[PDB]
């Protein structure tokens, strides 16, 4: 699977019948079908800078990892009774700065998206358990707004240099990701999707109303990673953002 014509989001149906689903993702958000839900409480994120543990080229994007052993890092609030462990951010974006996010809000296409990553440690024991698991997953949506550099992004694209082919991966350490979030946490939640293969069912994800800011040079550099392995052509990494797909009588909650 890719994102090319051949092995692309389309093309995805064919190994991962899911992709067909009713709770897939990324959605467009419409702002005046969406309810205040006044259970939803602030989210509270607690990310501890020590759980920072490496960066991987996966070939189609760039995965930072952390480590998931403990709670020193967690998600909680929101709709959630459960705390919810940190393991990864990544990113994703288009050819042009114009469509790049995956998530989209009234039909506005944003430049990239940054996703941040958690699972239920308070239910199961493992990432790849809860990983397939309707209730498993929680995953922070920030729309990321063509304009000003944001330099919080600046470890992170100072670490791309040496992951640069499919297959590098390096230490990334000391890095606390709740920087890159927004000042306010006002969010829409619903559940959805992870938004490439294997496409489960298992995200309820917390999408932030305040965009962040990235610099059209820093989108480049995303752009700048390689697909393929150490001594291939280069094939750079253009574009990993699926389209929004059909709601299926889903309800998005605002918190605001
Ligand atoms: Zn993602």
């Amino acid at each position: 699977w890719g994102y090319d014509d051949k092995n692309g989001p389309e093309q995805w149906s064919k190994l991962y019948p899911i992709a067909n689903g009713n709770n897939q993702s990324p959605v467009d958000i419409k702002t005046s079908e969406t309810k205040h839900d006044t259970s939803l409480k602030p989210i509270s994120v607690s990310y501890n800078p020590a759980t920072a543990k490496e960066i991987i080229n996966v070939g189609h994007s760039f995965h930072v990892n952390f480590e998931d052993n403990d709670n020193r890092s967690v998600l909680k609030g929101g709709p959630f009774s459960d705390s919810y462990r940190l393991f990864q951010f990544h990113f994703h974006w288009g050819s042009t700065n114009e469509h790049g996010s995956e998530h989209t809000v009234d039909g506005v296409k944003y430049s990239a998206e940054l996703h941040v990553a958690h699972w239920n440690s308070a239910k199961y024991s493992s990432l790849a358990e809860a990983a397939s698991k309707a209730d498993g997953l929680a995953v922070i949506g920030v729309l990321m707004k063509v304009g000003e550099a944001n330099p919080k992004l600046q470890k992170v694209l100072d670490a791309l240099q040496a992951i640069k082919t499919k297959g590098k991966r390096a230490p990334f350490t000391n890095f606390d990701p709740s920087t890159l979030l927004p000042s306010s946490l006002d969010f829409w939640t619903y559940p959805g999707s992870l938004t490439h293969p294997p496409l489960y069912e298992s995200v309820t994800w917390i999408i932030c109303k305040e965009s962040i800011s990235v610099s059209s040079e820093q989108l480049a550099q995303f752009r700048s990673l390689l697909s393929n392995v150490e001594g291939d052509n280069a094939v750079p990494m253009q574009h990993n953002n699926r389209p929004t797909q059909p709601l299926k009588g889903r309800t998005v909650r605002a918190s605001f």
